[PDB]
């Protein structure tokens, strides 16, 4: 497969300004007829050439005259002698239900739908497919009345009508031009909840979401979101809805989460969804930030699209700063960035020293599915992030408006955005640039100094980015770097220089450079890089007791918060050292009392502490070291949870009783009560086993909500309490014919402890409840085995890697995009010991060596053994 390279970007020869598409629509053969308004740019020797795959061509008209000035090579129908100014008809046919990749037009149960995103529309018909050609689609659906009396496309339904033998039509009209992978097409049978909303200028808008039949009491929450999300928009970024009707199936079967397809969003059914009984706390909150998202994009994608795919951030990293904010907006804000800091930190960082590493602009893809990463969504968002940071909310604002000012209505490219930021405030982004070009995680080390003789505090900053596999040059970046200082009873000292203030986020725009404050009245405890304000990481020798201080003193609970991480650090990597040694966990006292102390501090916000008694994952963990023992880390992830446990035994039975709650509510405080209180439900399975196995197996059966029943069935399992098999069991009997709820369960069975993991795993390849044809049964067995239980699928004696080989293998053929995610843990060797490292790469090498090795999977490994 070939590399594509974003310094070879050309605006395209040829423009296609109109398309009207008609679907005679069969499961089995599917015809499709497109007629295109096209106009040459380029020369005249410069033959058309269309994206196309896997299509059987029937005929090729040029104004209407059967054109014989083509050829089909390689991915291409090629068209040679045009005029200047033409329409272009081709009829091709597909076939829906032998698409198992689920890219173009599939079926997922019963219904056919689209994923055109994002070179997908290319297995629909020969088209430009490239988002900078942009053109008016309409949309003729013919099909069996019976079998599809749904029949969507994106915009406004203008033509219906009945044919002989029980065949129906629709035609839909899109009035605002588009590239061609926000194209979607739905058929099948649905219920749909109905509803309505008026925008801020009185725009009447019909919302209608479709779900099979017998859901739709699971639709109202989804309902709800959306139009919490259309206020907010309103609300936050003076932002509209521009069209008459909003409609979002959920379906089944999908690759990704959701896709933002104009007025016809179509959504993985695990973003839409829930049921007090059915979904947790985390659904309902998911399912908010998901459609919250795609209707972001609604803006920030659709209305400006991206000139190529190498821009994919500047959709991406702004629509995902978006849902945060609005997340964050309604809910709590320190929690929310709190959680999108464990991604980063513990999973994002991973990736920008990983063989698959990559600026947020890509230079060079060879299979642009893999790069819908953390990287170009979550760093990416980090990056808009650090816009708003130096700009302040109302410049930012005003960036959004030229930017919509300038480039409503056409493709654009990250730089654009960063101009009309720099244009509408006055700041230079010139240096700011750069993250977009660069790769890897920055380091910054801080270094102080306290003078009492001048009252002055010294901070020497210095920043590197360490080489990374596709970068051998790097440079400083313009790192927006917040500081706070504290005094001795945890008062803020006002930041000052000869007289006048200073700003307290500080622009570090160098390798090294030193920062003097006058006036510091008292040594201070200093609060460094606050709420994450940029994405690096931080070196600076802290005391534990500097970092008790911030977890009493420090004004925003983010920092609080962080500080109990780098408490925690410490000590997490002390005792991996000492597992390696086979000596138990040593920790001393004012550990545990710092952790006691938020326990029974009664004013702290409930949802703050209970981040802070949520120990780092196992991969925020491995972030640490660099070179991961991912049985140590598992290990000692266990042992800090039953050491506090033990220690802490009274008090965490007390915050799990006094925050019991009756009734449940979808609200942020009764998440947060819950939340806390489930962390205490946590730490008590570890503890006294009999008191764990009756307060869990008591919880399980008591709760009146899933959130309830699955943080104790999956304490029953993280601990392998007595009760665990008999919970699990009673789970399967009561949810099997449920896919959705079973994720659930196959995940708890993926990651747990237990030493015939893996055997199990493999069992439940057979499982009722599990198919691979579907990629959300694959991802929460399969991939949640791989990636979420680093300690089995590193197992010393190399069956976690044969059995990842031996599904990928499957899924290289079956669905190339549900592999490549699955294959991602695999390219990390280089992060693991030498004697995994060689198993790891024999597995890589195996995969290598497949027949129709597909490009996704070979990206990846090509890298990862380089
Ligand atoms: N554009 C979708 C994600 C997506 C990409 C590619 C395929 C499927 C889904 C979003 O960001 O929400
Ligand atoms: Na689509
Ligand atoms: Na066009
Ligand atoms: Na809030
Ligand atoms: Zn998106």
């Amino acid at each position: 497969p070939q590399a594509k390279y974003r310094h070879d970007y050309r605006a395209p020869d040829y423009q296609i300004t109109d398309i009207d598409l008609t679907f005679d629509l069969d499961a089995q053969k599917t015809v499709v007829t497109a007629v295109s308004q096209a106009v040459r740019h380029g020369a005249s020797d410069a033959p058309l050439r269309l994206n196309g795959e896997d299509l059987k061509l029937v005929s090729v008209h040029i104004n209407d005259e059967p054109w014989t000035a083509w050829k089909e090579e390689e991915g291409a129908l090629v068209i040679s002698n045009l005029p200047e100014r033409f329409t272009l008809k081709i009829i091709n046919e597909i076939s829906p239900a032998a698409n198992t990749a689920l890219e173009g037009l599939y079926q997922s149960g019963d219904a056919l739908c689209t994923q055109c995103e994002a070179e997908g529309f290319r297995h629909i018909t020969y088209y430009l497919d490239r988002p900078d050609v942009l053109a008016r689609f309409t949309t003729k659906i013919i099909a069996d009345k019976i079998k599809y009396p749904f029949l969507l496309s994106n915009g406004n339904r203008v033509a219906q009508g009945e044919l002989e033998n029980g065949r129906h039509w629709v035609q839909w009209q899109d009035p605002f031009p588009k590239p061609c992978y926000l194209f979607a097409l739905v058929a099948g049978d649905f219920d749909v909840l109905r509803d309505t909303f008026t925008t801020r200028s009185g725009r009447e808008v019909a919302l209608e979401l479709y779900v099979d039949r017998g859901n739709l009491d699971r639709a109202p929450w989804a309902m709800t979101s959306l139009k919490n999300s259309m206020k907010w928009d309103e609300e936050r970024f003076g932002l509209e809805y521009d069209l008459d009707i909003y409609m979002i199936v959920a379906v089944d079967f999908f690759n990704a989460g959701a896709m933002e397809n104009k007025g016809l969003n179509i959504f993985n059914s695990k973003y839409v969804l829930a049921r007090t009984d059915t979904a947790t706390d985390k659904d309902y909150l998911d399912i908010e930030r998901v459609i919250g998202h795609e209707y972001f994009h609604n803006w920030t994608g659709n209305r400006v699209t991206c000139r190529d795919w190498f821009q994919l951030s500047l959709k991406e990293g702004l629509t995902v700063f978006r849902d945060q904010e609005f997340s964050s907006d309604l809910g709590s804000r320190a929690v929310n960035r709190i959680n999108n800091v464990r991604t980063m930190r513990g999973l994002q960082f991973a990736e920008d020293a990983s063989p698959m590493a990559h600026p947020i602009r890509p230079d060079m893809v060879i299979e642009m599915n893999n790069f819908y990463t953390l990287t170009v969504y979550e760093k990416g968002a980090e990056v808009i992030r650090m816009i708003h940071t130096l700009l302040g909310e109302e410049n930012f604002q005003k960036g959004m408006q030229l930017y919509f000012e300038r480039h409503d209505g056409s493709a654009a490219t990250c730089d654009d955005f960063v101009q009309a930021m720099e244009d509408a405030s006055n700041v230079d982004l010139s240096h700011f640039r750069r993250w977009y070009s660069q790769s890897g995680t920055p380091i910054v080390t801080v270094k102080d100094d306290y003078n009492p003789e001048t009252e002055q505090y010294t901070l020497t900053i210095s920043q590197r980015t360490p080489a990374t596999p596709d970068q051998a040059e790097k440079q400083p970046l313009h790192i927006p770097f917040a500081i706070e200082l504290y005094d001795n009873e945890g008062k803020v000292i006002p930041l000052q220089k000869g007289g006048h203030p200073v700003n307290s986020v500080l622009n570090v725009t160098q390798a090294e450079q030193t920062f003097v404050f006058d006036n510091v009245y008292f040594q201070p405890v200093p609060a460094l890089l606050c709420e994450f304000s940029a994405p690096v990481k931080l070196e600076y020798k802290w005391s534990d007791q500097q970092l008790t201080f911030l977890m009493r003193h420090a004004r925003n609970d983010f920092s609080r918060w962080d500080a109990a991480q780098s408490l925690l650090a410490t000590y997490i990597k002390l005792n991996v050292a000492r597992h390696q040694q086979g000596q138990p966990l040593s920790l001393p006292v004012h550990v545990a009392d710092a952790f006691r102390a938020v326990l029974l501090d009664e004013k702290i916000d409930p949802a703050l502490a209970a981040e802070i008694l949520t120990l780092p994952s196992v991969n925020e963990m491995a972030e640490l070291f660099d070179i991961i023992d991912p049985i140590a880390i598992a290990e000692v992830r266990e042992a800090l949870t039953r050491t506090l446990a033990t220690e802490l035994a009274d008090e965490l039975l007390a915050i799990y009783n006094a925050n019991y709650q009756s009734e449940y509510r979808v609200e942020h405080e009764d998440i947060a009560k819950r939340t806390l209180r489930n962390a205490c439900l946590r730490f008590l399975a570890f503890g006294e086993t009999h008191l764990a196995d009756v307060l869990v197996s008591k919880q399980f059966h008591e709760a009146n909500n899933m959130t309830d029943a699955l943080a104790a069935l999956s304490a029953a399992v993280a601990a392998q309490l007595p009760c665990r098999d008999a919970l699990m069991q009673e789970y399967d009997d009561k949810w099997h014919q449920n896919g959705l709820v079973m994720d659930k369960w196959f995940i708890l069975q993926a990651t747990s402890p237990a030493a015939n993991v893996l055997e199990t795993v493999r069992g439940l390849l057979q499982h009722r409840s599990f198919t691979m044809s579907n990629p959300n049964r694959i991802r929460s067995l399969i991939g949640a085995f791989a990636g979420s239980n680093p300690a089995a699928f590193h197992a010393e004696d190399g069956s976690g890697y044969l059995f990842l080989v031996e599904m990928l293998t499957d899924l290289n053929s079956r669905n190339p995009q549900v592999a490549s995610r699955l294959i991602e843990p695999l390219i990390r060797l280089k992060r693991y010991d030498a004697k995994r490292q060689e198993k790891m790469r024999a597995a890589l090498e195996q995969l290598k060596g497949l027949e129709n090795l597909s490009g996704d999977l070979y990206e990846k490994i090509t890298k990862a053994l380089a």
